[PDB]
């Protein structure tokens, strides 16, 4: 154990261990790996694992190839995705069970509940993408990923487009997504624009690549090496290696101040090291002090001591570009609150959906 103080999920903390091995015990299985002879028409690249349009030969439909170059990680992937498309009656489809919920009895997690959560049930798995068929190149032998097709349009595109209401919505619908895969045992790692798809004609969400993701067990230390480096959080960056679904709500804290301060990527490292530097000069060597303190971490070979520096207030980002989406107070407290050195203060995501700042789409959703 590198870990000097434990840490726990504060929430769906113990999910797998109310699940047993037929859930997460992903080493344990067999792929049936389905030769494509005559199912799978591969179309035009799409992005890039190399991934394809393709069509279903039978009915027509669209699909996507994700032709692999990694065996345990494969099996881990489609486990969860399987998972999470299969569950009869996903948990945040039920009624809200607060002690259910707030699952960490640590004194000291508990000052973390918020005033405010989103305590109805959604749709959120609905924004998980679909695996459709596991296959083989008749050919090659190349194993591939079939999944649902989505509508894309590439962020760097469609994000400068969206108002502020339109980014409520589909932030929104990232966070229902979240709290689904959470409440189902498992963090994606990987959270990022690129890995978000939208259809926004039809105002469809679906959270893809499921490569990094990974089962959440009590006291488990995890591989740090995950993200990608401009999402990555702290606890990646100083090899605290006993972290949770909170993971997911430091990229999506990071994903979001993007989008508000249309600053693409918000924390600009030029390496790894520099990474935590550039979050560092933004929250500020005092609050990182407390945090390395409060877990007794020591820092990686590769760091000298942090530099000293003081915060940069949110409202430094703001510009005449930006300010019809970082004007008002509830944006800049929803920032704040998700981009925290300390994963345990972080909002989760049933707390940030309750968050002033998505009242107008609350209201929206009984019709
Ligand atoms: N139009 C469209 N593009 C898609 C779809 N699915 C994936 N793509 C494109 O293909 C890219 C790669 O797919 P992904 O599953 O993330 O593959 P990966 O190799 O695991 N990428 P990463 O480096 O993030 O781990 C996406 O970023 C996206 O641009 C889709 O349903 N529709
Ligand atoms: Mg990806």
């Amino acid at each position: 154990m590198k870990c000097r103080v434990w840490s726990e999920a504060r929430v769906y903390t113990n999910i797998n261990k109310q699940r047993t091995e037929e859930y997460w015990d992903y080493e344990n299985t067999v792929i049936d790996w389905s030769t494509n002879t005559k199912d799978y028409e591969i179309e035009n690249k799409v992005g890039r694992s190399e991934v394809f349009q393709g069509v279903k030969l039978d009915s027509k439909v669209k699909i996507v190839i994700k032709m692999l170059k990694k065996k345990k990680k494969i099996k881990r992937e489609i486990k969860i995705l399987t998972d999470l498309s299969n569950e009869k009656v996903p948990p945040t489809t039920l009624p809200f069970q607060k002690d259910q919920y707030y699952t960490n009895q640590k004194e000291d997690v508990l000052k973390f509940i918020r005033p405010y959560i989103f305590d109805q049930p959604h749709n959120g798995h609905a924004n998980i993408i679909h695996l459709f068929d596991i296959i083989k190149d008749p050919i090659s032998k190349t194993p591939a990923l079939v999944f649902e097709y989505v509508d894309n349009v590439d962020f760097r595109i469609l994000y400068p487009k969206l108002t502020d209401l339109e980014i409520r919505f589909y932030m929104f619908e990232l966070l229902k997504a979240l709290d689904y895969c959470h409440s189902m045992g498992i963090m994606h790692r990987d959270v990022k624009p690129h890995n978000v798809m939208i259809d926004h004609k039809n105002k469809k969400l679906r959270l893809i690549d499921w490569g990094l993701a990974e089962f959440y067990h009590v006291n488990m230390e995890y591989n740090v090496r995950v993200a990608s480096r401009f999402f990555k959080g702290p606890e990646l960056l100083v090899d605290y290696r006993m972290y949770d679904y909170s993971l997911d709500l430091w990229s999506f804290g990071t994903m979001l101040a993007s989008m508000i301060f249309k600053r693409e990527p918000f924390f600009h490292g030029t390496s790894n090291t520099d990474q935590l530097v550039k979050i560092v000069k933004v929250l500020g060597t005092s609050d990182f002090e407390k945090y390395l303190l409060k877990y007794e971490i020591t820092l990686p070979r590769e760091f000298y001591d942090m530099d000293q520096y003081i915060r940069k207030p949110w409202h430094r980002f703001i510009n005449d570009g930006n300010k019809h989406l970082s004007g008002n107070d509830e944006i800049i407290d929803l920032i704040d609150n998700l981009l925290r050195y300390d994963h345990q203060e972080r909002l989760t995501a049933k707390e940030a959906m309750g968050h002033p700042w998505f009242a107008p789409i609350r209201e929206q959703i009984e019709k």
